[PDB]
């Protein structure tokens, strides 16, 4: 086997190992609605084996940076389904990442003003952009422990809206020191009920919004992403080996689509060494697992060959080739990607990089 074998996902037949991960381009239109040139962003796209859409915000607080879009309103559903159509047409499959931003925003994109909300107040360092520029963080609010039914009704939403987007699963984004990693991680959740301390407890968020999405989508249709040695947005947890590892095994209960692991690329220049080797989750995991950060054919075709991956998802190589599956089968020179141009703006940067 390698990057170019079939793939049983559930009842979805995958025709490559090759995903694309999450990527947020921030080209939403007004009341962050999706519209036809995103459609054409991912049907361009269709080739990969599965589609993970940008992460997208279940509610209007889950929003961090101006023109992400949303699946919380009619409207939002209505522009998904330009891009699901378009991507079913082109004989694809997508999936949603399903977003809240937690701490990691700004009052100026919360309903009313409001502040942020995240499991303990803990403002994140330096600025956050907003519609008039960078401005410093606040502090954000510490959600009290009535409210998380409300947050986990929020993801149930979420879900149910993606579903009725015409989406062939969801991804919940448990990853880079968002809402839900923000509970995870001891460096964020400091709380002292029972969304906290614990192992057991900092899971409990994570766990009770699988449970909830897998009311709405068949299981295997309903992924997680985790991101166990990335310290991006401030959120970093003292025991990455026994807390990720713990998940890993928790997760087993939902018989889930995947765990996708996200694998920092600047983990062992920091770190000092490997803390968590992904192979650690795979042991522990017993379905389907995707990884990510930094491959190539060459490392991707050995880690399915290794049987250490089932499924390799490329971010940035998907950005700047829309045909990345058939350039690495065929070993054909790759698109460079230009960085001005991942976030916001239009055509430039998001449709126009050339196929083969
Ligand atoms: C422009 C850009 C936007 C990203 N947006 C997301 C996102 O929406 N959700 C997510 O989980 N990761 C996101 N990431 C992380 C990527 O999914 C991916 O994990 C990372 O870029 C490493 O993989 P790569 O080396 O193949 O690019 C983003 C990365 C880039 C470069
Ligand atoms: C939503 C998301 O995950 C994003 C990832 C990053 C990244 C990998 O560096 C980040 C956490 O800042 C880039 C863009 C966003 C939104
Ligand atoms: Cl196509
Ligand atoms: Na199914």
């Amino acid at each position: 086997i390698n990057l170019f074998s079939s793939y049983q996902l559930g009842e979805l037949e995958l025709p490559n190992r090759i995903v694309m991960a999450p990527l947020t381009r921030s080209r939403a239109g007004e009341g962050n609605v999706p519209h036809q040139l995103n459609a054409i962003y991912y049907g361009q796209r269709a080739s990969a084996g599965l589609i993970i859409a940008e992460a997208t915000q279940v509610t209007p607080q889950g929003q961090g940076y101006p023109h992400t879009p949303g699946i919380h309103s009619p409207e939002q559903v209505a522009g998904w389904k330009l891009v699901t159509d378009t991507v079913h047409q082109q004989g694809g499959r997508i999936f949603l990442q399903l977003w809240h931003v937690g701490r990691i925003s700004h009052p100026d994109l919360q309903p009313d003003g409001g502040l942020p909300v995240a499991p303990s107040a803990i403002a994140p360092k330096g600025e956050v952009l907003t519609y008039e520029g960078k401005k410093p963080y606040v502090t954000p609010r510490a959600l009290d422990t009535s409210e998380i039914p409300a947050i986990v009704e929020q993801y149930r939403q979420g879900a149910a809206n993606a579903l009725a987007a015409g989406f062939d699963g969801v991804e919940i984004h448990a990853a880079n020191g968002y809402l839900i990693d923000q509970f995870l991680r001891d460096g964020t959740n400091q709380r002292t009920d029972e969304y906290g301390g614990a192992i057991e407890n900092r899971a409990r968020l994570l766990l009770e919004v699988t449970e909830a999405i897998t009311s709405v989508w068949d299981s295997q249709r309903v992924g997680v992403r985790l991101s166990p040695l990335t310290t991006l947005n401030g959120c970093v947890d003292s025991h990455p080996l026994e807390t990720f590892g713990y998940v890993a095994q928790a997760l087993n209960r939902f018989n889930l689509s995947y765990l996708h692991i996200f694998e920092a690329i600047d983990a062992d220049i920091r770190h000092g060494g490997t803390v968590v080797p992904t192979s650690h989750l795979r042991d522990r995991f017993t379905g389907t697992l995707i990884v990510n950060g930094g491959y190539t054919r060459e490392k991707g075709d050995t880690v399915i060959a290794n049987k250490a991956a089932d499924l390799v998802a490329f971010g940035t190589l998907f950005i700047s080739n829309p045909d990345l599956p058939e350039r690495l089968e065929v070993n054909a020179p790759l698109n460079q990607a230009d960085p001005k141009t991942f976030y916001g703006g239009g055509e430039k940067g998001y449709t126009d990089y050339p196929f083969l």
